[PDB]
């Protein structure tokens, strides 16, 4: 109904330029050290952590880049970017290796000089996706020198993709925990994402055959061969790897104790799965390719999402569950709302099937009844099946704004394409 | 027998040190244009071709480099070879897109600005040795230089290996002759000779990683997956491809009206599978590796050149036949012996079973008696099976003293580990 999506887009449309964006503009520019500020308590309070992560201040430059160019933040967002940008270059950019740096702390010194390709494709993403929105050539610059040397360093001449963890230095890091000999859905699903963005801003041959060569990976090597569900890990010849937490993280480790199979290694992410899916739509988009190109797998990760992760009686979509279609963990955790909400309305406009509109709202009617957090702006980070936050930390290094703000301009955005 | 080593090694070095190098120090330093001439005739007078290949440049660039690095051309030789890398960096380097141009004319003018990873294999071959003989960091600034764009440009990030055929702005040429859509054992296995100079000469992780990448490629996919015979080329998804002759070319195309099986697409090269092999083994030696890493392929390259590509009645390897063990085209090219000589020594080495040391005097034996043309110094290029020359142009644009001069210094050297 054009009623029932208009009160929708009217919903986020509030709520993103009075509440989520206004928590962010009045908090986090740090004109005394540069970069972000993005630790917050339930109470929009400073935690205080002296951290300032790459995850962090790129996302936070992805997200006031892209809300400027869509029109957001009354028009201060690009400055923002800017500031971010300065500091990613003056204080996290390695001027003898190159690549930029994992960790800084809050006055900008380095304290993990560790090349993590998960950070280096937030870069290429949120550098791209600046000079998109500003005209600025360092994003650009930037995003095509750490673009070079994922190249030159991190990809396989041999079995392809991409090994994901360096040394600065940009020497293979070891194996295990040191992430030297595991290929990841995590890093390679978003250096698609990183590589649209790049080949958007550049246009350059090389940036488009090699986001389809992303692309390639990702559909004949990460989704399962039969379901089209992601696999987390693998090894560097692509046979499956048992998943292990590395030592660089970008995440809390959370375990639900009531969660099912708790040893199973055959979890997939319904969150990550339509992420994925939603994101190939806009690279195929971006490559002026149809979207039926990957009808197969593109309607595999969407069925799998909405027959397995959306919680029909409560709301929101579950943590993970199997590829076969069982449910392992049914808490409700921030990430996996925000791209399921893009999915969800990208799987109705290619699929057609009106079970995947009702999928959206039930986790839209979720993320504003539960997870936000409408005294402050921000979303809650995690929570039980019925709702209910089980952590209530607004925001640290690695949660920031980048799929809050994203979901919430990208539902919009996809809304008004459904209502015409 | 030690007699017989030392008279082999003795022939091989009075030859090296009076005719071989000699005919190339009279002949190929150009002090008017810069670069080296290279288009001889039967009468070691100039053929006027208005040519200065990159295969021509560089070539001549890593013979007087290795040579005057073993010990050779009184000591002239490293400042040869700084004439042409002066050549190559002023003339045939592209300063707005990076890597060296495939052809210019006599004079200095670039008249083929393409991107052909053939030749840019060379060129970090060349330059490699170049530094490891001379110390000028030129070589490895521009050998890693060129290096780095190939994992840009020419990498396949899904499938693997390299694309093989670039415009000069580095964008992918056009499927089919024009290069762009095949894999070939041709680059393939100078990239592995290739990176093996260049990770001796720097010795970073990331070129010693990617020189076992190559080397997995070509035992994995490019070598038959039964005989472990070398096949030419492949589609970019390493499925084999029907052979084709490519725009760029860097030989003469020879068609040997009394070949057998004309159009069978199953022929490999004997003097490319015992090429490979030692390369590979040198590669190994250069890895610190023992050579029984790959004992299952390089027996069966050594093994397939020995039963079949070896003429005992007349002396020398013939140039193709089919995987299975037949022999298609019996003429005596002259790379081919140049390959074989090192290959048979090496397998002895490694195999020790005494029809490699036979299979060396036959080659041998061939080349000095048949090959040789003493008069000037260099080898005649191709001949019928019982020797005479068929063709007898002394050098050109894709005939230098690579293949002749390597095997002459490699032979002396694996000759005198024989001894020992
Ligand atoms: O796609 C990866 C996933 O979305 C992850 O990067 C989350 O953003 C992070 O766990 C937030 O804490
Ligand atoms: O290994 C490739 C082969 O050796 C080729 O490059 C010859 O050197 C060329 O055909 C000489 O004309």
């Amino acid at each position: 109904t054009s009623e029932k999506i208009a009160s929708l887009r009217q919903e986020i449309e509030t709520y993103l330029n009075t509440g989520l964006l206004p928590f962010w503009i009045t908090r986090t520019v740090d004109k005394e050290n540069g970069g972000f500020l993005t630790h917050f308590d339930q109470f929009g309070n400073d935690s205080g952590e002296d951290e300032k992560s790459l995850i962090a201040q790129s996302r936070s430059v992805f997200t006031y880049s892209s809300a400027h160019r869509a029109g957001y933040g009354g028009g201060v967002l690009a400055e923002m970017a800017r500031h971010g940008v300065d500091y990613l270059i003056n204080n996290m950019w390695d001027n003898e290796h190159g690549g930029f740096y994992w960790m800084t702390n809050r006055k900008g010194e380095v304290t993990i000089d560790q090349k993590i390709v998960y950070g280096l494709s937030f870069c290429i993403y949120s550098l791209s996706e600046y000079t998109l929105a500003t005209g600025d050539p360092r994003g650009r610059e930037y995003a095509e020198k750490t673009f070079d040397l994922l190249q030159k360093y991190a990809v396989d001449t041999h079995y392809g993709g991409y090994f994901e963890m360096f040394n600065r230095d940009w020497t293979l890091k070891g194996p295990g925990a040191a992430g030297g000999d595991r290929k990841t859905l995590d890093v390679h699903m978003h250096l698609m994402e990183a590589y649209t963005t790049l080949y958007e801003c550049t246009g350059q041959e090389i940036h488009r055959r090699k986001l389809l060569e992303t692309i390639e990976l990702l559909v004949n090597k990460v989704m399962h061969p039969e379901y089209g569900t992601g696999i987390p890990q693998f090894w560097a010849d692509w046979s499956v790897a048992p998943q292990i937490k590395f030592d660089i993280v970008w995440g809390w480790a959370r375990f639900n104790p009531d969660g099912l199979k708790s040893a199973a290694e055959d979890n997939t992410s319904y969150g990550h799965n339509s992420e994925f899916a939603w994101l190939l739509m806009h690279a195929l988009d971006i490559l002026g390719l149809p979207y039926d190109t990957y009808r197969e797998q593109i309607t595999k990760s969407y069925t799998h999402a909405v027959e397995n992760g959306v919680d029909w009686e409560f709301g929101g979509v579950y943590v993970e569950g199997s590829h076969a279609g069982q449910v392992y963990d049914k808490e409700k955790e921030f990430w996996q709302q925000a791209e399921m909400l893009i999915g969800m309305l990208d799987a109705y406009r290619f699929l057609k099937d009106e079970k995947y509109l009702q999928a959206y709202e039930n986790i839209h009617r979720f993320v504003f009844d539960k997870m936000i957090n409408h005294s402050l702006g921000e979303w809650w980070p995690l929570m039980t099946r019925e709702g209910v936050p089980i952590w209530k930390h607004m925001s640290h290094s690695w949660k920031i704004n980048y799929h809050d703000v994203r979901s919430m301009i990208q539902s919009i955005v996809r809304l008004d394409k459904i209502a015409k």
